[PDB]
Order: structure tokens, then C-alpha cells, then sequence
């Protein structure tokens, strides 16, 4: 069980979608992560030369899912700004090497808050860190070296503040849908 996600990108005449098993932590999203190989990311690669370098030295690593916690995480700026459906503000989407075509829709949304591949990638790239869940003892998560991985009460999440991870999964989920922009899957 999980949702499908369409964001809108300025300057794109198509859409970004991504899947997730953790709309729970949709608030705290603070960039997109598209494969190499993806549509916006070649858009993107015609008035931009690192992409070009980027997309080529991929084309060439054939990344496995199993080795990825091993290999040394890579990335460029798109250039292309993503509008977070709920908070309607803009975030940036990044070609990155981790993430593939072959399984899934080649883009995922990121939250480096309380995902840990997320949160290194992030942290090389100077990218923004959002908590969105809080700590066991009903703290506030010490993002200082680490992501928050534990599932738990949505905070600094606007309307879905104070749910349990169960209430937010669906709230969110259900809001997603309610505004035609999100889809569950069995
Ligand atoms: C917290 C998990 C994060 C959001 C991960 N990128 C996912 O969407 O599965």
C-alpha cells in the first residue's frame, strides 16, 4: 500500500509523479529526485552541460538497488522547480544516480528529515532539512547528524499536525486524492 503522486514543474509542459509508502512524511518533501534517464532530466540537459557529463557517466554505471547503500551518491540541479502540492511552495528536482527507471516511475520525492539516503544526499548537496515527525519521548528529532527514521506524531505538517502515523498515512493521502493530484495503490 502506497500513493502515487503528481507534481506540477514550472517551465514543463508535462507533470512529475512520484510513488511513496510514506505519505505521512509528504510535509517535510523538500526536493525531488528524478533518474538519469528521465524525460525532465534530458529537457533539462539540452541548455545544461554538467547534466550532459552527468547522464552519460550514469548510462555507463549500471546501478544496482542492492549495492546502492555501498556506492557514493551523485547528483545535479535540474534547473526545474517542483510545487509542493499542499504547501505550495517551490522545491528543486535533481537528477540523481540512485534513482532508476527500470522500477517505478524514475522519480521519487525526498524527505532527507526522516529518510536516511535522503538525508546524505541532502547533506552533500547543502539541500533543505524538514522535520516533520517527532521524537519517541514526543521531542523534537536532533537532525544535527542524522535522519529520524522511527514512524510516529506529524509536527511542523500544517493541518495534519498531531496525527499518529496511521491518521496521517490516510489524512494525507485522502487530501492528495480530494484535490486529484494523488492516488492509492493496493
Ligand atoms: C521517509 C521516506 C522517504 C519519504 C522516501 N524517499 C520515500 O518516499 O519512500
Amino acid at each position: 500500500e502506497g500513493v502515487e503522486i503528481t507534481f506540477n514543474v514550472n517551465d514543463y509542459d508535462n507533470t512529475l509523479t512520484v510513488y511513496t509508502t510514506r505519505p505521512d512524511t509528504f510535509m517535510g518533501c523538500t526536493y525531488l529526485a528524478v533518474a538519469a534517464g528521465h524525460p525532465l532530466a534530458q529537457k533539462a540537459a539540452e541548455n545544461n552541460p554538467e547534466l550532459a557529463a552527468f547522464i552519460d557517466e550514469c548510462r555507463n554505471t549500471k546501478v544496482a538497488e542492492a549495492e546502492m547503500a555501498t556506492m557514493e551518491k551523485k547528483g545535479v540541479d535540474t534547473g526545474f522547480k517542483a510545487v509542493h502540492p499542499l504547501t505550495g511552495e517551490e522545491i528543486p528536482v535533481w537528477a540523481a544516480n540512485f534513482v532508476l527507471m527500470e522500477y517505478g516511475t524514475g522519480a521519487v520525492m525526498a524527505v532527507p528529515g526522516h529518510d536516511q539516503r535522503d538525508y546524505e544526499f541532502a547533506s552533500k548537496y547543502g539541500l533543505n532539512i524538514k522535520p516533520v515527525i517527532l521524537a519517541a519521548d514526543g521531542s523534537e528529532p536532533d537532525l544535527s547528524q542524522q535522519a529520524l527514521t522511527e514512524k510516529g506524531v506529524l509536527f511542523n505538517s500544517g493541518e495534519f499536525n498531531g496525527l499518529d502515523h496511521e491518521a496521517a498515512f490516510n489524512a494525507i493521502a485522502d487530501k492528495l486524492t480530494a484535490m486529484g493530484v494523488g492516488e492509492r495503490k493496493v
